[PDB]
C-alpha cells in the first residue's frame, strides 16, 4: 500500500500514514533518464506539523503544501532538513515563502551554502559530535556520525516509534550504493551502529528513498556500504 515510484508522476507528491499523527511524504524526480522517489516525514506537533525534509524541489514542495493543506489541514510551522542535498533543502525557499520557520544543523547550513543550494533559516545547535541528540517538538532529532553525508541526521518520533532514517539508510530494494559522493563510508556502519544502539526499540524505518521496514534497515544499508567499500578496481 505505499506510494511507488511508477504511482506518483513528477510534480506531485503523496502523503502516507505511518502511525498516529506520523506520515512520509513521497515525491519523485527524473535523473540520467531514471525517476526516484524520496522520503520525507510529517510529524503531528499539537495542533500543528513538524516538517521533515522538502519533496526534492520547489515545484515537489509547493504540492506538499498544497497535499498537506488537502489531506491534514493543520499549519506547517517549522521544517528540518536532515542533510544538505537537493532531496532535503530544495524547496526551502518555497517553505520560507509559505511562512515556515526552517531549521537545519549548522553542518547542514555550512555544506548547503558551499554547494550553492538553498539554505534553511534556522540553525539546530547541540548536534556537531557523533551521538548528539536533541529534542525538537515530538520528534527526537540525532547526529550519529558521518554516513551518507556528513551532516546527515536521523529523527525518532518516540510516540509512534518510527524512525526516519533519510539518506543513511536505503531501502531493502536497493543492493548497491546510492550516490555516495559525499558520503564518509569509512563512518558509515559505525554511525549506523549508533542508530540501532539509540533506538533499538524503534517499529517503523524510513529510508531516504524508497519503501519502509524495519531495523533490518540497518544492517542492510551497512551490507550495501561494505560491499561497495570493498569494490574491486
Ligand atoms: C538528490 C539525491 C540526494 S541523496 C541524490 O543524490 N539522488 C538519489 C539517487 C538519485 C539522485 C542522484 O543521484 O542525483
Ligand atoms: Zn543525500
Ligand atoms: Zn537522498
Ligand atoms: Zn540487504
Amino acid at each position: 500500500e505505499y506510494p511507488t515510484v511508477s504511482e506518483i508522476p513528477v510534480g506531485e507528491v503523496r502523503l502516507y500514514q505511518i502511525a498516529d499523527g506520523v506520515w512520509s511524504h513521497i515525491a519523485t524526480q527524473s535523473f540520467d533518464g531514471a525517476v526516484y522517489p524520496s522520503n520525507g516525514l510529517i510529524v503531528r506537533d499539537g495542533d500543528e506539523l513538524l516538517l521533515i525534509d522538502t519533496a526534492w524541489g520547489a515545484k515537489n514542495t509547493a504540492a506538499l503544501l498544497a497535499e498537506i493543506e488537502k489531506q491534514i489541514g493543520l499549519p506547517v510551522t517549522r521544517a528540518v532538513s536532515t542533510h544538505f542535498h537537493d532531496d532535503r533543502v530544495g524547496g526551502v525557499d518555497v517553505l520560507r515563502a509559505a511562512g515556515v520557520a526552517t531549521y537545519a544543523s549548522p553542518s547542514t547550513r555550512r555544506l548547503a551554502e558551499v554547494e550553492g543550494n538553498e539554505i534553511p533559516t534556522h540553525s539546530l545547535e547541540g548536534l556537531s559530535s557523533s551521538g548528539d541528540a536533541v529534542r525538537f517538538g515530538p520528534v527526537e532529532l540525532f547526529y550519529p556520525g558521518a554516513a551518507h553525508s556528513t551532516d546527515n541526521l536521523v529523527v525518532y518520533v518516540p510516540s509512534a516509534s518510527v524512525l526516519y532514517g533519510g539518506c543513511a539508510i536505503y531501502e531493502l530494494s536497493r543492493t548497491s550504493a546510492g550516490n555516495v559522493a559525499d558520503a564518509d563510508l569509512a563512518e558509515w556502519p559505525t554511525s549506523i551502529e549508533r542508530i540501532q544502539q539509540r533506538y533499538p526499540e524503534a517499529q517503523f524505518v524510513i529510508p531516504g528513498h524508497g519503501l519502509p521496514g524495519g531495523l533490518d534497515l540497518l544492517k542492510h544499508t551497512t551490507n550495501v556500504v561494505k560491499a561497495h567499500t570493498n569494490r574491486s578496481v
